[PDB]
């Protein structure tokens, strides 16, 4: 019973239940728990808010608490049961105890409108915990934007649909505004079960829709729904790379084809087209003979690089290197390098992004293993062999090498199979180009043998929505790989 039947497997459900597999987060049960009116249910999430909470009383990732932490004392606080105030008395003593020290609030992390999410939660939820003191102003808080989308939608005025991902900010939703949205065709406002909440409170599809968010968990409630397209891809690009000679389902290749579009293709429908979606159905495209276009790709291009969304506030990492990928593959396969002016200038824009300990971060995954690893596939087959190139790829690897624990595996705090899969995948492509370093990379690989064989052990959140998540489908494939890299050493 084999792990190539296995993908082979998933590939067969994943095509026969295209619902997405987020992780539950406390920030997104917390805003739940919060709107959906009448007490269709309260206390399963209840529950799961209290289980999960740190022993410090705070909720998340450690350097990514504030955004779940105000979820779920807003939930705690709305509308108790037994160590609910305990869980609400202790999590706000342990967010005064911050918000009074040094520098006070830890900057915001670049979670999905952490901007808006942030400053809406505390002016609910001052006028709740005012008490339990002897303010709160994170840095990266934007109050400005928060009142000004609020009287926006008072004025009925349209808001960017962006925004619509997250109306759970808006907590009393008028109705006037709520009849502008309208949600996608499988129940869902904008990917987000509590922002399609919010809407309700202010409908069979929607309903069903609700119906599984709360019960795939017993109430705990997936951060996130919605991004058929983005678990699709991530997952299908793992296997043509692991797993040549498992047979990919048809159903799931006109899956893509029907959301690529004109301008590309999103996340999921209901997304706008974004470059690293679209970066990716090219490149898994031409890996399985389908006619794939780079003029649409050239569409996400800006000055310098590639963006995930034509409006791009702050840049994203993996977008240039999954982009790059792309290029690099067409040029090798048809053998013209036609974006030769793209390649080099996305080459060098990765390159300046790199930090002084060697290894690249990413918008949408806080990991750096997510990120480097990423960024070196696509410069080890960069054209130019410049000394930026090389030398950016020869502090990469030894960033790599140095940060091995003694488990085998490697992770940004305490280790983990995913960004373990990241790091021993990041290796192989370099034992497999040879020279200095090339057999210390190996070695690497094999000490990740025990790691892997070892425990069962649980997937930390790493990617970035409103709150960090597992898209449990995607790292599934990513560990195998891995281990597959891992049981060639």
């Amino acid at each position: 019973m084999s792990d190539a039947d296995r993908i082979a497997a998933l590939l067969k459900d994943r095509a026969a239940d295209p619902v997405t597999k987020f992780s539950p987060s406390p920030y997104e049960t917390g805003q739940f728990l919060r709107i959906s009116e009448r007490a269709d249910v309260g206390t399963p999430q209840i529950d799961y808010l209290l289980a999960t909470q740190r022993p410090d009383g705070l909720w998340g990732s450690v350097g990514f608490e504030l955004v779940p932490t105000l979820g779920a004392v807003a939930g705690l606080s709305s509308r108790d049961r037994a160590g609910v105030t305990d869980a609400v008395a202790r999590a706000c003593e342990k967010l005064w105890e911050l918000a009074l020290g040094e520098g006070g609030l830890p900057r915001l992390p670049d979670t999905v409108a952490s901007e808006i999410i942030v400053p809406s939660l505390i002016d609910l939820l001052g006028e709740v915990l005012q008490r339990h003191r002897p303010f709160p102003s994170p840095p990266g808080a934007k109050p400005e934007l928060w009142r000004r989308l609020s009287d926006r939608i008072a004025r009925g005025q349209a808001i960017p649909e962006t925004a619509w991902h997250t109306l759970e900010a808006f907590h009393p939703l008028p109705e006037q505004f709520a009849a502008t949205v309208t949600p996608a065709a499988d129940g869902a406002v904008t990917c987000s079960p509590s922002s399609t909440a919010a809407w309700v409170s202010a409908g069979a599809s929607t309903r069903a829709y609700l119906d599984e968010a709360q019960s795939r968990y017993g109430g705990a409630i997936p951060m996130g729904s919605s991004m058929p397209y983005f678990e699709v891809l991530w997952v299908l690009n793992l296997v043509l790379k692991y797993f040549p000679d498992v047979p990919i389902p048809r159903e799931i290749i006109e899956e893509i084809a029907a959301g690529f579009s004109e301008s590309g293709i999103g996340g999921g429908p209901g997304l706008p087209p974004d470059g690293d979606d679209t970066a990716y159905a090219n490149l898994a495209g031409d890996k399985l003979g389908a006619p794939t276009h780079p003029e649409i790709l050239m569409k996400f291009w800006a000055e310098d690089h590639f963006v995930s969304y034509p409006g791009e506030q702050t840049p994203s990492e993996t977008v240039n290197a999954h982009a790059l990928e792309y290029l690099n593959h067409l040029r090798l396969r048809r053998g013209i390098a036609e974006y030769g002016a793209v390649e080099d200038a996305c080459a060098e824009w990765v390159i300046s992004q790199q930090t002084e300990d060697g290894c690249w971060y990413d918008k949408w995954n806080v990991s750096p293993y997510y990120s480097t690893a990423a960024c070196v596939e696509a410069l080890l087959d960069a054209r130019k062999q410049d000394e930026p190139q090389l030398d950016s790829l020869r502090r990469a690897r030894e960033w790599l090498l140095r940060h091995q624990t003694d488990s085998g595996g490697w992770g940004m705090a305490e280790p983990s199979p995913e960004e373990t899969a990241y790091a021993v995948m990041a290796l192989d492509l370099f034992a497999s180009r040879g020279g200095k370093g090339a057999e210390e990379c190996a070695a690497a690989i094999s000490r990740a043998k025990e790691f892997f064989k070892d425990e069962s052990r649980e997937n930390p959140p790493l990617w970035m929505g409103k709150d960090l998540y597992t898209p449990f489908r995607i790292v599934e494939v990513t560990v195998m790989c891995g281990r597959a890299v891992v049981s060639r050493y």
